[PDB]
């Protein structure tokens, strides 16, 4: 799995919001765009192994405790 942070300044690129939990192993690669002057707002896109491409609500419990996953292992993917 890849994660991707795009520190740009574009336009906003989703139109809806899902809360609906994705299984990790679905998923391949995910996109987190920080908000700043073209997007108020953050935004997350989860890039499913079917090719589903999905935005997600980056306030969505499951979402933030996969974050917290990704963060901290970041530096090494060793389960501990």
């Amino acid at each position: 799995m890849v994660l991707e942070v795009y520190y740009t300044s574009l336009r906003c690129r989703c139109v809806q919001e899902s809360s609906v939990f994705i299984p990790r192993r679905f998923i391949d690669r995910i996109q987190i765009l920080p908000r700043g002057n073209g997007c108020p707002r953050k935004e997350i896109i989860v890039w499913k192994k079917n090719k589903s491409i999905v935005c997600v609500d980056p306030q969505a419990e499951w979402i933030q405790r996969m974050m917290e996953v990704l963060r901290k292992r970041s530096s090494s993917t060793l389960p501990v």
